[PDB]
């Protein structure tokens, strides 16, 4: 750039995508002779999907398809090069930095947020592990165009601050990502999308992954749609610059499958630290399936975000996991249920509640 | 509570409705075969040239019970109810109480606002009032009008276009107002009962009870059932229930000249882009190149209408989803209708 009137984000993806092209093309993996693929495929084709599949078995990628169209207007068909926004399934990306954050020891989850983020006062004193579960008791997070970036949007939501009704119960709420967000930067010093890609997005080798507005990739980010009146329209993002940590990054499914995949396999954390992330529930440490961005359920694991006219889904256990990328609004869970459950026979115990996970 | 004290007395002392598919018949067959093999969640009812050729239900109307989608199964239409209000009004109209390009306030005279608002505009959805925002204080249409007329005009909304329910909730006061009987009492009397409407009822009709279809919608943590919370203050913008049976037994009866003669009903039908039908949208429901079309979304229920000349086709959902790609499938690509069915800009006969 030059003059920088930039947020630290930006600051650093610019910089950062000066000399980088476009991503690597990403063929179509389908194997019509396996029953079971064979089966989703004529699913997803004859119930007239429109978005992206990529399903993992054992590890490995057996399935990667694009159906029906990314861009309507310009007639560009979804591909496995299709970036879908991931919406609410980017608080996992933000869990994953707050737990690695944690064994770096540079918080401590039952510590409060004034702690880390002075200026963030509140009524009560909130810890970091109720934001992370959604039970701080914050009203629910109002976005606005004004708000330029992830500080503005956060210093909204303090002045908005605790609803007493709800305080210590549950309510889904962007704004406690947005919160944790802003802690990672103000603990580390540096901007969510550095802490992003040096901890995890170069680490994992998720190459086909980016926020809104990174450069090279462009080419590729589909458009969300939804039909309210007067035809198909498409739902254009318009605050995802105050929304780093809590859905305005895209993804390819493939990358999706090879981040948890690859989080399975012991690559950002220990055994001890990956098993109870990702399978212990019903406990003192891990009290609800919800944690770190994503759910831990008797019979399989989920993520899922929704937004713009888009839903990025994620069910998967130890043998598979599916991504299914929704770029037409429309029901999503049924679709991903009938593959991982009728399809797949997924629907087997997995997860165990109450068990303190080794 | 108008409303309830006519149907309470109404109800004080339906029929089964039988499945219909030939699956013989190659049209019906291939749509069948899609709303299985894409999960399709509720009930379809298609007529051709008047006659009901597929009535089929799919999946459940209550998951909790296990209670199975069947013809007699009654869908929240939503905002498809405005087409009821709109035919209404249209009788007003030729009834000769009301004019369309008069004011609330000449016959809602508590209903005042800083700058006068037509019926049309109300009816065209154009009145510049703020989209209502609904409340579970309110116990019936007066008090839902009462809290619109409070806050008023939005400026820069003035006099261009804004979906809203609001709209259509005081135009149901007009028609009650300039009648003195409920809306119900008119829906019934002037609609309901002359076509013989047997299997559409208020949300709160004794009756239907078991008929009335519970909507879904998985947000997070599984699939889980919206309770209608506030159908008490909605006469006119979506109370009603529906069978898709019922909802085209309707259609085709009106256009076959039922609730008026073909010099009121062809225009009101297929007239769009004229000083009189300026939109797609009048009296609660599309006129469009290829298609009329009616759509009501509420409380976890789709239910959505695609219509001409030869076909009516209804499709109702009861678990939240995508309905319009559906009904486009089965017009356009199955039916083979995507041609031209009404003229934009042409005074029609």
């Amino acid at each position: 750039h030059k003059e920088t009137k930039l947020s630290d984000n930006e600051k650093y993806l610019v910089d950062r995508n000066k000399e980088k092209v476009a991503p690597s093309k990403l063929k179509e993996v389908y194997n019509s002779k396996d029953p079971k693929y064979k089966k989703i495929d004529k699913y997803l084709q004859s119930s007239l999907f429109n978005g992206s599949v990529a399903i993992y078995e054992n590890g490995k990628l057996k399935m990667s398809k694009g159906y029906g169209y990314q861009d309507f207007e310009k007639g560009i068909k979804n591909t496995p090069n299709t970036m879908f926004l991931i919406g609410s399934a980017q608080k996992f990306s933000t869990g994953l930095l707050l737990k690695q954050l944690e064994e770096e020891h540079k918080i401590n989850i039952n510590d409060p947020v004034s702690k880390y983020l002075p200026w963030f006062k509140t009524s009560k004193p909130i810890p970091l592990k109720d934001l992370m579960l959604h039970q701080s008791g914050l009203y629910k997070y109002k976005s606005s165009k004004d708000y330029k970036n992830l500080d503005q949007a956060v210093k909204a939501i303090q002045k908005r601050g605790i609803d007493p009704k709800k305080y210590k119960k549950h309510m889904y709420n962007d704004g406690n990502y947005l919160v944790l967000a802003k802690v990672i930067e103000e603990v580390t010093g540096k901007s969510y999308a550095e802490n992003y890609y040096t901890k995890i997005g170069d680490p994992l080798k998720l190459q086909h992954t980016a926020f809104y507005d990174e450069q090279p990739f462009k080419k590729y980010l589909a458009k969300g749609y939804a039909y309210n009146s007067t035809g198909l329209s498409f739902l254009r993002p318009n605050i995802l610059d105050q929304y780093y940590g809590a859905g305005n990054l895209y993804m390819t499914p493939t990358d999706m499958g090879k981040l948890i995949t690859q989080i399975q396999q012991y690559k950002l954390f220990s055994p001890k630290i990956t098993n109870p992330l990702l399978h212990e529930f019903g406990t003192k440490q891990y009290p609800d399936e919800y944690r770190y961005g994503f759910y831990a359920k008797p019979t399989l694991n989920r993520l899922n975000g929704g937004f713009f006219g888009q839903v990025f889904t994620v069910y998967y256990n130890d043998k598979y996991v599916v991504v299914l990328a929704l770029n037409v609004k429309g029901n999503n869970e049924v679709r991903i249920k009938h593959i991982y459950n009728d399809i797949l026979k997924q629907n087997k115990p997995y997860n165990t509640k109450g068990v303190i996970v080794q």
